[PDB]
């Protein structure tokens, strides 16, 4: 699937982190105030991060920050750490996102890993149902 | 498909199955209150088991143990056990795992085996709707 | 797909009838009251057959054996008997299944038998709709 | 797809007709009054003929003869013709199956031939809806 | 998918149109008042043109003449005519088929063309809506 | 998929940009008053550019120049850019198409660029919705 990114203020960024073993930035964008954007997961990239005042829109619903298979976390408060689980018998934790309020970020189930654990207060949003941690 | 774990409160604990000819856990994870963890099934898991008060989402609703192709088992009271019948011309029973009363089991059909037998009293959701054993 | 059975008694039995030119009951199960079974149809087994008073649900509906792609026979008296026609220019007859009243069968459609004939008082479940012979 | 046939009386009769080149029918069935038949298309054959007082359930809805990809033909009156088109550059006209009042045609579109033409009064079933020649 | 065809009177007229890089009939059939055609597409055969008094049901809807992937084209009045380009780096118009005032034309999107220009004044029928040209 | 185009005056002009590395127009088409053309997206196409008073139907819904996977970009005012990325590990920007106002520009994610930036003040249409940049 493909998402859609609407700045609200200038110093909107995005970064785009590589599918594979680890979950590192190597690209980030800037937005200015009233630009979109619209990417879709590539081989590449398989999860993006988002901070500053923008609009997300997604399968599960339109999303703003300022307001107070895949799937997307909304940072509620300063704090927010998400990991992740390796396929198959390993049994690691190595991946250490950490998200301040306000931030956003979207990843995708590969074959690295395909389960996520979180901390922190964040809104969660899946084809499901929008969950509150708090 | 995915499921989604948050944890009312400390000490909730999920246990993931291996896929194959035996159903034993080999791996334990521990959730502190307000945190919450998404996860896959994938080739090495078939099944998972959750003890403690949670909330668990899944395609077919919204699970809350404090309450008074996959399925999902909730066990309402204690002594609530699980079988499992292995595929083709055989016709062993070799599957034995006990839910406690809030305690809850999510498993899907595989090669090994497709076809399952349930004890006492629990709550059962499934695509067609939600059955009740008493 | 899969079905559901929940016993409303003691003495509740299922039956497996294997996939291949003859249909024959290879395997029984017994059930107690207030005990249910989920099953698979698999490349072994292409029917069943169940007696005694039970709850059974499936995508056409939920049935109940007390009340006075793939189908399913209630019987509503006695003398209740099946045929199956083979596939291709053969034109032999040889299936006979008899269910009293109150049994229960399904079945699915295979390479060796895709049409049915049906005796008797009974009461039919399909995608289109439910059907009674009286 | 597969169809269903319950009937209303007795001297019933149902006919099997041949895939491929030729449009003739090889096995005929007898069903009394109150019995009910269920029949999938397969290689051999490809279409069926029915007389007599009967109903006839198929995804398009149900239809009863008493009353006054795949397509039904149903015979309002006497002297109704079907006529079929060979396939690819051949433009032979060799399909004659006449329907009395009261009897039912099923068939589907093959490699040999996919385009039919009818004659006389009748009432035809389709995906898009029921057309009356009248 | 497949088309039918009604005709409301006698000198109803249909076209054959092949498949290919030239679009010209090869093949016309003749209907009577009150008879019904169905056809379908297939590998010779990507479109047909339509004449007189007649009934036409589609996926789109039902249109008739008499009032005043795939696309249907009804002519409002004369000196209707369309172009079909040429599929790839090709920059042809070579297709020239003129519909006089209540004639009706249906094609499918084939390799050799996959674009289509159209001329007069016309009603359009596609997955989307109606249009008219005026 | 596919679009249509309906032309409200004479003047009205599309173009056709090639898919590939480089994203530049090769062919123009003239469009007069009342006309209406169809095309399907192809291996030499995946996008197009449009200008002057015309009426557009897209799944998304249908769009009118004069109001004052793929996306349709409608220019509101002058100087209106959009930049593609390219796919994979490559970090570049060249992509420059500027659309005047009153321009509408069409196009899909295709192998060598699958995410696009925005300029100006546009109308963007997408599958979730309507956005407008101011
Ligand atoms: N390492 C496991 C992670 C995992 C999958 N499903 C789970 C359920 C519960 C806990 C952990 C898991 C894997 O093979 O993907
Ligand atoms: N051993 C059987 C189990 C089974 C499948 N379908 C059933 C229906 C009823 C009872 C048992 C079964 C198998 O091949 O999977
Ligand atoms: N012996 C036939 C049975 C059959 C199939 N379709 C039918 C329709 C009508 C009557 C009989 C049939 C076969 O090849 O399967
Ligand atoms: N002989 C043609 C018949 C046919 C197919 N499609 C049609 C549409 C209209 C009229 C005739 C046809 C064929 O190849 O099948
Ligand atoms: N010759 C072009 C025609 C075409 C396709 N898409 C278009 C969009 C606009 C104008 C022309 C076209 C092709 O490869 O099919
Ligand atoms: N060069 C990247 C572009 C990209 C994909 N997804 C993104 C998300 C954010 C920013 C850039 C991207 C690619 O080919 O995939």
């Amino acid at each position: 699937n493909f998402f859609v990114i609407k700045a609200k203020e200038n110093g909107v960024n995005v970064f785009g982190m590589t599918r594979g073993t680890d979950t590192r930035f190597h690209h980030s964008e800037k937005l200015d105030k009233g630009e979109v954007m619209i990417a879709q997961f590539t081989e590449h990239t398989s999860a993006v991060k988002i901070r500053g005042k923008a609009i997300i829109q997604t399968s599960y619903g339109t999303l703003d920050t300022e307001k107070d298979n895949f799937f997307v976390i909304k940072a509620k408060e300063n704090g927010v750490n998400v990991f992740g689980m390796t396929r198959g018998t390993d049994t690691r934790f190595h991946h250490s996102e950490k998200l301040d309020k306000g931030e956003v970020m979207i990843a995708q189930f590969a074959e690295h890993a395909s389960a996520v654990k979180i901390r922190g207060k964040a809104i969660i949003q899946t084809s499901y149902g929008t969950l509150d941690t708090e």
